[PDB]
C-alpha cells in the first residue's frame, strides 16, 4: 500500500521540508504520499499539527524538523510527548548515538521517537546535512555501513504498528527485519 | 546466601523460561533459587506477578522475558514501571546498546530496569538467543570481553540492595565490584 | 563576562569539592567564580541547596558530586529531578556511555543533566578520578579525543541559555561551537 507521511519544520522565524522530501524520494521503493506542514516554534501550534496528521489525516509516520535543543523556545520534543499514547525509548537514545558520530554537541537535543494510535512519530535535527545524517547513518569510504541510520529499523516499526509493508532501496539504507517479517 | 530469582516468561499466546534457567545455571557459582512464571501479555496479570514474586515470594532479582517491543499489545515495560519504585535508566539504555551490536532493530525495544523493594527487576528479549547476547555481551574470536553483558554489574548491584553476595564464572561473565565490595 | 559555578558535595557521611575546583581551574580559560556546599545525602537539603544556588545565588552552572547510585540512600539524581524545569536526556545517557568506558558498573548510576531558570545542572560521580573522566573523556596515547568528555557541549549549552561566553583551554578540552555562535 501507499505510504502517508506528515512532514512538520517548526520554525523559529525553509530547508527543513524539502530536505525530507528529498531524502525520501531516494530512500523508499515502495509508493508514498506527503502532508506538508510549516508552522512556528509554539507548543500549543506544534500539537495540534501532530493531531491533525495523525488523527484526521491518518498519517502512518510523522517526521519533524527543528526546536529540538536546550533553550527556551525550543518546545518541539514536549509537544510531542504531549500527545503521545507511548514513548519509544530507543529512538531518542539511539539518533543522539548517531549524531554523536558528527558532533559532541548531539547530547543537547531533546529529540524523541513516540506513538500516537498506531503512528510513529520522530522528531530529527533543523539543519538539512543533520537530517540526512540521522536517517542514513555512518557508512565508511567504500560504503559499507558503520553505525545503521535510524531508518533503518522505521520499515519494521511501521509493519508491527499494522501499517503498510515498506521497502527502502539498499544503496541508501537497508530496511532491517526478521525472518518471521519478511515477504 | 542463597540467591531468590524470579523468572517471568510473558506470551502472548515456552522458550523462555528454560533459556534462562539454563544460562543462571552456567554463569552463577554461588547457590541460587527458582520461581518460575508462564503468564499471558496482559498488563495486569503481568503487575499481579511481579508484586507476587517481589512482595509474598523476597525475589532479590526477577528477570522477565518477551512483550517489550512498540506493538500495542506489547506491555512488559509498562507493567515493570508501574510496580517500580525507582528507575535504573542505565539498564535499558545498555540492553539496547549491547543488542544494537547484533541488529539495528534492537531499538524498538522498549526494555527498563527497575527496583521495587530492595529486589532488581530488568526487562529481556523473548527470543533465547537474544536473552544470552544481553547477559554476557560481545566477545571477539579469542574470548575477550568488546562489551560487557547487562549481568557483569548485577551481583554489584544486588550487593548495594542489602542482598546476598553473588559470584559468577568467570569464563561466562565476570562480575565487576570495586575494592570497596570485595570479599 | 565571569561564570558563576555553584559545587555540591553531597555525603552520606570531602574530596569531591577539591576535585572539581583543580578540574576547572585547570579547565576554563575565561573567569569564573565559586558558590561550594557540602550537604549531607538528604532528599530535601538537596532540593533546597539546587534552588539556593540557582534561584538566590543566580549561578549558571551547578555541578553535583555523590549519592547517584542505586542503593536506597543515593537520592541527588531525584532531588535534581524534582527541581527542574526541563531534563536534557543525552547528559545522563552519556555521561554513562562515557563511564562505561572504564567500567561496566556505570549503568548504576542514575544521574542527570536538567534545566532550573536558565541554569544547567549536572549530576557527577562521587570520586574524584570518576569526576574528571567525565568532563574530559577518552583520550590516546598521544592525546587524541577518542570520546569527547561531556564538558565539550557546556560552553554551547551556557551560550543558548543565555549564559556568559565561557572559553576552554584546549590542552584540556575542546569547546564545541558551530559556526553561527562562534566570536
Amino acid at each position: 500500500a501507499t505510504l502517508r507521511i506528515g512532514l512538520v519544520s517548526i520554525s523559529d522565524r525553509d530547508k527543513g521540508i524539502p530536505a525530507l522530501e528529498e531524502w525520501l524520494t531516494s530512500a523508499l521503493t515502495t509508493p508514498f504520499e506527503l502532508e506538508t506542514r510549516l508552522i512556528p516554534d509554539e507548543q500549543a501550534i506544534i500539537e495540534q499539527t501532530l493531531c491533525e496528521l495523525v488523527d484526521e489525516m491518518s498519517c502512518h509516520l510523522v517526521l519533524t524538523t527543528g526546536g529540538t535543543g536546550p533553550a527556551r523556545r525550543d518546545v518541539t520534543p514536549d509537544a510531542t510527548l504531549a500527545v503521545a499514547d507511548r514513548e519509544m525509548p530507543g529512538f531518542g537514545e539511539q539518533m543522539r548515538q548517531i549524531s554523536l558520530h558528527f558532533v559532541p554537541t548531539a547530547i543537547l537535543s531533546r529529540q524523541v521517537g513516540v506513538i500516537r494510535k498506531q503512528a510513529l512519530i520522530l522528531n530529527l535535527p533543523g539543519q538539512p546535512k543533520s537530517i540526512k545524517e540521522t536517517l542514513e547513518g555512518v557508512k565508511d569510504a567504500e560504503g559499507n555501513v558503520v553505525v545503521h541510520g535510524i531508518f533503518a529499523s522505521v520499515p519494521y516499526c511501521i509493519q508491527l504498528l499494522e501499517g503498510p509493508y515498506v521497502e527502502t532501496a539498499p544503496e541508501v539504507v537497508a530496511a532491517f527485519r526478521p525472518k518471521s517479517a519478511r515477504r
